[PDB]
């Protein structure tokens, strides 16, 4: 009864598989009895945040094993998680922290894809209306498809070099609202079409919220440049955060128009809770940069797709570009591409 085109029907299939949300969650270690996906609960991820803060500050502050341990088994009382035979892994280092926190993000993303999926048509139409996302094919042979692939072929770095890229579909989105929000923006100078990256389960999430800035509750550790929204102008970089594997080598990644204005250009960390005044963005400085004198013009928004080039800059924390915005509003989503990554071994 499905009318929608056979890529955009796979598209809804693949972002609210309720088998790749409940695979994630064994991964995490999760206990799916005592958390399943119906119980998932904004103030109980909010808690878990913010002891997560807590054990971030215990453990840069070299507090004592006692107060960690306390934090740690507090964190597991808020998330109950599965370890089996193995005894649960002690939350005393960074990395631990925002592999957690990264964790709690996905969950809530999660949380939202199930909520909507159990919230006379087929069921796949009745999911699409729940994205509140006019979604369609770019046709293969159109010069907009060229350029979106010119862009993809053009930008894998060099050291990116664990799998290569493959344009399965390029879909044409409109979130509702988005237009409405965008519109103060509109008129900015320096408007780019930059990649973002996130995992699949994420997808219900992006396309019915838009792209969100981490909570306050949230811990600082891995925000090179604070809680905002990071895209890259390199496709492999953007790639990488889609944490796709050779079991799941199927990943979507987003092309938004990013209202950049007055960059502030940053070679090194700096957690920004606000931006200079006149300033609109932050631009992280790259060693490698795409050609500018390759840069394109796509219905009004520049297109970095220059092959990588040296920029002016060795004395950088940076590999590549990013650039981040910290008002949701700047953000105007245009693509939507389902990428085969072809992993080399
Ligand atoms: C949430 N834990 C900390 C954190 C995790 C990921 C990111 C991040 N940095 C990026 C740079 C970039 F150029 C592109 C992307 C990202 C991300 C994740 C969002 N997606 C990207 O493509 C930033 C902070």
């Amino acid at each position: 009864k499905s009318k929608l085109p056979k890529p955009v029907q796979d598209l809804i299939k693949m972002i609210f598989d309720v088998e790749s949300m409940k695979k994630a969650m064994v991964e995490y270690e999760i206990d799916l009895q005592k958390m399943p996906l119906g119980k998932l609960s904004k103030r109980q991820i909010q808690a878990a945040y913010s002891i997560l803060s807590e054990v971030q500050q215990a453990v840069s502050q070299g507090s004592s094993d006692s107060q960690i341990l306390d934090l740690s088994n507090r964190f597991y009382t808020l998330i109950p998680h599965d370890f089996g035979m193995k005894k649960p892994p002690l939350l005393n280092n960074a990395d631990s922290v925002q592999a957690k926190a990264e964790m709690l993000d996905n969950l809530l993303d999660i949380e939202v894809a199930y909520s909507l999926l159990r919230g006379s048509k087929d069921p796949i139409d009745v999911n699409y209306e729940k994205l509140k996302t006019d979604i369609k094919v770019v046709d293969r042979d159109s010069e907009e498809a060229e350029i979106i692939r010119k862009y993809v072929k053009n930008t894998h770095a060099t050291t990116h070099n664990a799998y290569d890229l493959e344009v399965i579909d390029i879909f044409k989105i409109e979130r509702e609202g988005e237009c409405q929000r965008y519109k103060p923006f509109k008129q900015l100078h320096n408007r780019r079409l930059l990649w973002h990256g996130s995992r699949t389960t994420n997808f219900a999430g992006i396309l019915s919220q838009g792209l969100r800035i981490a909570p306050p509750e949230a811990p600082v550790t891995g925000y090179m440049f604070g809680k905002g929204i990071y895209f890259a102008d390199m496709v492999s970089k953007s790639a990488n955060y889609c944490h796709t594997s050779q079991g799941d080598p199927i990943g979507l990644i987003l092309l938004g128009e990013v209202a950049l204005g007055n960059m502030y250009e940053l070679k090194h960390a700096s957690h920004i809770s606000k931006l200079p005044k006149g300033k609109h963005s932050v631009k992280g400085l790259g060693k490698t940069t795409p050609d500018p004198s390759a840069n394109i013009s796509l219905d009004g928004v520049d297109v970095p797709l220059g092959t990588g080039i040296s920029s002016g800059v060795n004395d950088t924390s940076l590999l590549y570009n990013e650039y981040i915005v910290y008002d949701i509003a700047q953000v105007n989503l245009k693509y939507l591409l389902k990428l085969k990554f072809n992993f080399k071994t």
